[PDB]
């Protein structure tokens, strides 16, 4: 496993219910350029971020997927650089708890992500690996069972009250 230069967190409710504290790993010597991005949306230095958004998608037995802080439906998200940065290392393969880049194709990376519950050998390859759950992935397999329905969407919503740097 790559080294871990930075520790971010998010803290995470479900209308009216605390789950509790997410402490995320990020590789920074791996992946600069990304792991940079998600620091900065994490501590909102920009003026946006993740703080106050939500877990649009959650697919059980694969993963969760969030980042999307201007649409909420992953559509959205954007950036510290812009639109959207290249790939940086694509040969780190995902692993459970591992922090991915959502994309949709080459060089298109930009604010959406998704954490993975299990293995995902049909992703590496495509989705650059930047971090992993360092404490509460029993957090995220909490969140991984929330009741869902059509498009895989949270019947609650899953939100983020709170994130920065640890």
């Amino acid at each position: 496993e790559p080294e871990v230069t930075a520790k971010v967190y998010f803290d995470v409710m479900i209308d009216s219910e605390p789950l509790g504290r997410i402490t995320i790993g990020l590789f920074g010597k791996d992946a600069p350029l990304t792991t940079e991005n998600f620091r900065q949306l994490c501590t909102g230095e920009h003026g946006f971020g993740y703080k106050d958004s939500i877990f649009h998608r959650v697919i059980q037995n694969f993963m969760i997927q969030g980042g999307d802080f201007t649409n909420f439906d992953g559509t959205g998200g954007k950036s510290i650089y812009g639109e959207k940065f290249a790939d940086e290392n694509l040969n780190v393969k995902h692993f459970v708890g591992a922090l991915s880049m959502a994309n949709a194709g080459p060089n298109t990376n930009g604010s959406q992500f998704f954490i993975t519950t299990a293995p995902t050998p049909w992703l590496d390859g495509r989705h650059v690996v930047f971090g992993k759950v360092l404490d509460g992935m029993d957090v995220v397999l909490r969140i991984e069972k929330t009741k869902t329905n059509s498009h895989d969407r949270p019947v609650k919503p899953v939100k983020i009250v709170a994130s920065g740097e640890l």
